[PDB]
């Protein structure tokens, strides 16, 4: 029929051979040498292109065909060579990219070419399902080539029925992929869109010989037929005759480093801060210099200087878990698990999307009645405790060695653990010289620090995750806030008996507790949705409401307290770590004045206590309290009062939060629907629609709070027992990690260790883990210390990290210290003991009943052998496995 139609039946009539002379002939290339050593490296800062893809848009825009500009779109990214190419543009300002990416070779490429710092990328999008977005620019490089033209008119038919959807809404320019525009349903419907849409087909030279791809930009206006036949006739003239020399062409370079932004940051009271800054910058006046291509938005840039690379993303395994566990080498839900991405590049590609926000300004009233609310709250918590000082004695009494130091200036960088500090009066002293100045009303030394978690999390893109940011400072400062706000936490005023909602303290074991409690209270339903980034959601109002407890203080205490909030937390300075172009690595001083950090010494309980404020209002507006106006301002204020003071505790007694995680059981279901002030406040619920109304339960069992859900189980004697469990696949995976580098195998088993007896104390109930903990222990000597951490959950105890046998702690935790267990009749053996329901085992991540794991659990003995053999003969192991 047509020219590109005989075209196509030729190549396929073609051997190997002729495939092979025709594919390259005479078509232009870039060298991609230079960059496929790089991409082998994972070179960041070389600033190559990362497909072949960045050449093709770069030779659309030189010649002039597309004029991109403003919030760009690629679908189908793949590696991502098109966005990264779009970054360097001078005009653009928002960089999205989409892929499916997954099975098969089709993945993306973090790298740290020039203007990176604009490219979220996002894998796993069935664009088909994906609702569409206003862009101003808009890219698809999307069509699988195939051998049956069929194919290729069939799907790049579907790619255009997709994009339509997207090209109405207006975009400022546009470059989408055809694959086959040679069909005559291709060419009529091509013309068709041309005119209703514009633009114009162009065939790239870089595209080889081997398919009829072609690309719809904005630029152009040349006719279908006429181009697309223009292609074919060259096409079919280069097939004949001879093979026509390659052309090779320079690959062009990213360059490397970050783009500049929109500062839309607050400016900052230089009286309260300038003190630090201006001492950082004496302090490092040889290489300070002002970088014009900060990466911050919500931060006021104060400036950087070269320094060296800290932490580092690898991730190692421990042997001891791993060989215990070869049925679970299948699972991407465990092996995609590995460790965070802490170095610079980690944390800002976290930072620049999730910290770099300001949260939209409550309105008057919303605000009005959040200070209304904590004010009540900090009369029903001040009524029986009152507030103090905390002393020396109290710190160095609850410190201990592995504390974090936080070296910033010269005087501090003398001493190297906490228990060394602590014990040398020159600390003290600058402690006072500090304590002087905050009563004085300036802050010289209450500086954060600011890197990336060492966590235990899902990897993406088949790659490691990236870290969340976490910020504390210095000890001394810790200090000044334990003494001054230290109390909260050490009186316990989260605690439930003061607070009632609140359970400061309180172990995984109890918790269940709670919900049962609470599902006998009758009302509605259980709702247990999660606040999107606690940390960064906080406001100036909410630390305006938080500081309001400072009027039950005194003089002294009120002096020191509310000097510490208001030159720590109502101004805060961060160091960060920051990577530079060409490789190097550099230090950057920023500020704000809104939210918190997560080494704030009052992390917990300043959470805690605006989440229960939170609480409060959206019961208040779910029960029809507030009315729809009172957001812009409040309508009688006094029946705010009037509600806190009728049903307050008795609405309180209904939660059970802590700190970011909530639980709430209301009177009825208007809750669901109740979103107007909490979507005001800037308290977005995760992972849903913002306002769509939220997932209720009706068995309390399956609730989940702080990562877990509650089972309740009852013994082979008769006593019930409430249990916390999750999913299988994110434990074994946690046990799997090692996060030291150069690890001696002894400390790895120690781990392994602290990982079976936390599992034995814990989730016991589980077979798997169970058997599994029960394999550990037997495998490793019981000689050995169990050291090193396993969950960063505050509700750990750490009651595992002992050389005791678990049966007595688990008789203590669970029998002798059960405040809810009457009868106190210690339990002599592990098999009195129940496990989960087997169906709820099945469904909560278990293997059982299949052969993998049954091969592995008959021959678990050999392997525990092969372990015992690895470690080294003559070394004490206990055989646990009686059954
Ligand atoms: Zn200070
Ligand atoms: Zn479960």
């Amino acid at each position: 029929e047509t020219l590109g139609e005989k075209w196509k039946a030729r190549l396929n009539q073609m051997s190997a051979l002729e495939f092979y002379s025709y594919k390259k002939s005479g078509i232009t290339e870039v060298c991609r040498e230079e960059a496929r050593r790089a991409l082998k490296d994972g070179v960041a800062t070389g600033g190559h292109a990362v497909s072949r893809g960045s050449a093709k848009l770069r030779w659309l825009v030189e010649r002039g065909y597309l004029q991109p500009y403003g919030k760009v779109i690629d679908l189908g990214c793949g590696r991502g060579g098109w966005s990264y190419y779009a970054a360097t543009i001078r005009k653009v300002q928002e960089v999205k990219g989409y892929t499916k990416g997954g099975p098969g070779h089709e993945e993306p490429v973090l790298v740290q070419s020039y203007g990176w710092n604009i490219v979220r990328l996002k894998s796993g999008v069935d664009v088909f399902h994906m609702a569409a977005e206003p862009c101003d620019t808009l890219l698809c490089d999307i069509g699988e080539s195939s051998s049956s033209p069929e194919v290729e008119e069939a799907r790049t038919l579907r790619v255009l029925s997709m994009v339509g959807d997207w090209l109405e809404k207006r975009p400022g320019a546009f470059c989408i992929k055809v694959l086959c525009p040679y069909t005559s349903t291709m060419m009529e419907t091509l013309e068709r869109l041309q005119r209703r849409y514009g633009g114009g087909l162009v065939r790239v030279p870089l595209s080889r010989n081997s398919t009829h791809e072609m690309y719809w930009v904005s630029g152009a206006k040349s006719n279908t037929i006429k181009s697309v036949s223009t292609t074919s006739q060259l096409l079919l003239g280069r097939m004949d005759g001879p093979r026509r020399p390659v052309k090779y062409e320079e690959d062009v370079n990213l360059g490397s480093g970050t783009r500049a932004v929109v500062s839309c940051a607050e400016a900052p009271n230089m009286k309260i801060i300038g003190n630090r800054i201006e001492r950082i910058r004496s302090e490092h006046a040889e290489t300070w210099f002002f970088d014009e291509n900060h990466p911050y938005r919500t931060w006021a840039y104060h400036g950087s200087y070269e320094a060296p690379t800290q932490g580092s993303a690898s991730s190692l395994i421990n042997g001891v878990v791993r060989l215990l566990s070869k049925p679970w080498d299948v699972v991407t839900g465990v092996t995609g698990i590995a460790m965070t991405d802490t170095t610079p590049y980690g944390q800002q590609r976290v930072f620049k999307e999730k910290v770099d926000t300001r949260v939209p300004d409550p309105q008057e009233g919303t605000r009005q009645v959040m200070s209304m609310v904590s004010s009540w709250l900090w009369k029903e918590l001040g009524k029986h405790k009152r507030p103090r000082v905390c002393t020396k004695e109290e710190f160095i009494n609850k410190v201990r060695s592995n504390a974090a130091l936080g070296a910033i200036f010269e005087e501090e960088k003398e001493w190297k653990t906490a228990v060394e500090a602590v014990n040398d009066p020159r600390f003290w002293a600058l402690v006072d010289k500090e304590r002087e100045h905050h009563l004085r009303g300036e802050c010289q030394s209450c500086v954060y620090n600011m890197m990336g978690k060492r966590e235990k999390k899902q990897g993406e893109f088949g790659k490691a995750k990236g870290s969340r940011a976490i910020w504390y400072m210095w000890l001394g400062a810790r200090f000044l806030e334990f003494e001054a706000l230290g109390f909260l936490n050490e009186d316990h005023w989260m605690g439930r008996e003061n607070s009632g909602g609140g359970v400061e303290g309180l172990g995984l074991q109890r918790l269940g507790y709670v919900l049962e409690e609470m599902s006998r209270i009758p009302g509605g339903r259980m709702y247990a949705d999660d606040t999107a980034g606690w940390d960064t959601r906080i406001s100036r109002f909410d630390l305006e409401n938080e500081a309001l407890i400072t009027n039950q203080m005194e003089k002294g205490h009120r002096a020191l307290a509310l000097a510490i909030i208001k030159y720590t937390y109502q101004n805060k300075v961060v160091k960060v770590l920051r990577p530079a172009e060409k490789g190097k690595t550099v230090m950057d001083i920023i500020s704000r004045q809104d939210q918190r950090g997560s080494g704030q010494v009052v992390t917990y309980a300043l959470n805690t206590f605006t989440n229960l404020v939170v609480q409060l209002i959206r019961n208040m507006e779910a029960e029809e309290v507030l009315e729809m106006q009172d957001l812009w301002l409040l309508r009688r204020s006094e029946k705010v009062t009037n509600w806190l003071q009728s049903n307050g505790w008795d609405r309180l007694k209904r939660m059970a939060v802590s700190g970011d995680d909530c639980v709430v059981k209301p009177i009825d279901d208007r809750f669901a629907h109740a979103l107007r002030f909490l979507n005001d406040m800037g308290k977005v619920r995760k992972d849903t629609q913002e306002w769509k109304p939220s997932t209720g339960w009706d068995n309390w069992e399956e609730v989940p709070f702080c990562s877990h859900h509650f089972n309740k189980l009852h013994l082979k004697d008769g006593r019930s027992i409430v249990v916390p469990c999750r999913h299988q696949d994110e434990l074994i995976g946690r046990a799997r990690v090692s996060p030291g580098a150069g690890w001696s195998i002894r400390e790895t088993a120690c781990l392994a260790k602290s990982y079976a007896q936390m599992w034995q104390l814990l989730y016991f109930h589980r077979r798997d883990l169970r058997l599994m903990a029960n394999a550990i222990c037997s495998s490793v000597p019981v000689d050995w210390v169990p050291t090193g951490r396993t969950t960063w959950s505050i509700h750990g105890k750490g009651e595992w990290m002992t050389t005791e046998d678990m049966l007595v702690v688990w008789n203590r935790v669970w029998i002798e210290e059960n405040d809810h267990m009457e009868d106190k009749t210690p339990v002599t053996k592990w098999t009195d003991i129940p496990y989960l329901g087997k169906r709820e085992d099945l469904w909560c991540g278990s293997l059982i009943g299949h052969r993998p794991r049954t091969t592995w659990a008959e021959n678990i003995k050999n392997t525990v052998n092969m372990v015992r053999r690895i470690i080294g003969d003559e070394e004490k192991y206990m055989d646990y496995l009686s059954t």
